[PDB]
């Protein structure tokens, strides 16, 4: 089997405090890096067209999203640096 995990990484204890989330949620979007940042000011590292997560986007304090890349990092990014994927897969599904 594919036994690489130990955990979910539940560790980021720091992004937690930092967005406040209290209840995390599944992915809300892909956003996709719309540069190549390496986490300054507290943000997430990213590559531009790296794909991202974005969690959180509502009750935000500062401002930035929380955008978690693929091994789970919550990095809050600051908005302008990606471009969220807008609708989801299929938000309109008449069964086509």
């Amino acid at each position: 089997e594919k036994k690489e995990q130990k955990e979910k990484e539940k560790k980021e204890q720091e992004i937690k405090k930092k967005f406040k989330l209290t209840g995390p949620i599944q992915v809300i979007h892909l956003a996709k890096a719309c540069c190549d940042v390496k986490g300054g000011k507290n943000e997430l590292s990213f590559k531009q067209g790296e794909q991202i997560e974005i969690i959180r986007i509502t009750d935000n304090p500062e401002g930035k999203w929380l955008g978690r890349t693929a091994r789970g990092s919550y990095g809050y990014i600051k908005t302008t640096a990606v471009e969220i994927d807008y609708d989801s897969l299929k938000l309109k599904k008449d069964l086509e």
